[PDB]
């Protein structure tokens, strides 16, 4: 049946419907810090989220998306390894059933409790749908979450989860500022890759931040309370919605720092 993260429709089976699964620029990967190349030609990232307009939060049955108004250049990313302006469309997370797993990307084989993805599309392509068809169509900023101290800026999100418990549900989610989810440092790793869910198109320039943010145990606990299923269907907790690391193949990971 359709794809998911269960035993019968999980990452190991995706290739059957999406052959690109075994492609050459598949994501996520393990970041080997000793093999990453410092590239001093990379510029510092430019994050302009002060005009961000969040609109809604939805449970799509695979994660929860907070969506933004992308009809104009309100929340954009530029600089780093990018050419042009990338507009924020939505953010979502990947997490685990236990605190020692959940991230998609790994650092020297280390798994984090969750991974945040801020999704941006290249404005030269006019819409998100056209951007996914290009090798430079998307820019995703990935941020790792580790369990420690609560992140104040994440509570507004945690609190609305009850209202979007099952697949298909949505809730108005206005005035959320994504600046509350960034670490102090903007040092990063970058490589060419793909979406981590079907259709797994190879259109992403990944921007993975070196510094994780901390969340509290009780914060991540609330994530694990969501459901994959739709209302009135038998309950399947939304946990472990992460794809394992894929072969790097012919790619170089560059670092913005030494
Ligand atoms: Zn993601």
């Amino acid at each position: 049946h359709h794809w998911g993260y269960g035993k019968h429709n999980g990452p190991e089976h995706w290739h059957k419907d999406f052959p690109i699964a075994k492609g050459e620029r598949q994501s996520p990967v393990d970041i080997d810090t000793h093999t990453a190349k410092y590239d001093p030609s990379l510029k510092p990232l430019s994050v302009s989220y002060d005009q961000a307009t969040s609109l809604r939060i939805l449970n799509n049955g695979h994660a929860f998306n907070v969506e933004f108004d992308d009809s104009q250049d309100k929340a954009v990313l530029k600089g780093g390894p990018l050419d042009g302006t990338y507009r924020l469309i939505q953010f979502h997370f990947h997490w685990g059933s236990l605190d020692g797993q959940g991230s998609e990307h790994t650092v020297d084989k280390k798994k984090y409790a969750a991974e945040l993805h801020l999704v941006h599309w290249n404005t030269k392509y006019g819409d998100f749908g056209k951007a996914v068809q290009q090798p430079d169509g998307l820019a995703v900023l990935g941020i790792f979450l580790k369990v420690g101290s609560a992140k104040p800026g994440l509570q507004k999100v945690v609190d609305v989860l009850d209202s979007i418990k099952t697949k298909g549900k949505s809730a108005d989610f206005t005035n959320f500022d994504p600046r509350g989810l960034l670490p102090e440092s903007l040092d990063y790793w970058t490589y060419p890759g793909s979406l981590t869910t079907p259709p797994l198109l190879e259109c992403v320039t990944w921007i993975v931040l070196k510094e994780p943010i901390s969340v509290s145990s009780e914060q991540v606990l609330k994530f694990r309370k969501l459901n994959f299923n739709g209302e009135g269907e038998p309950e399947e907790l939304m946990v472990d919605n992460w794809r394992p690391a894929q072969p790097l193949k012919n790619r170089q990971i560059k670092a913005s720092f030494k």
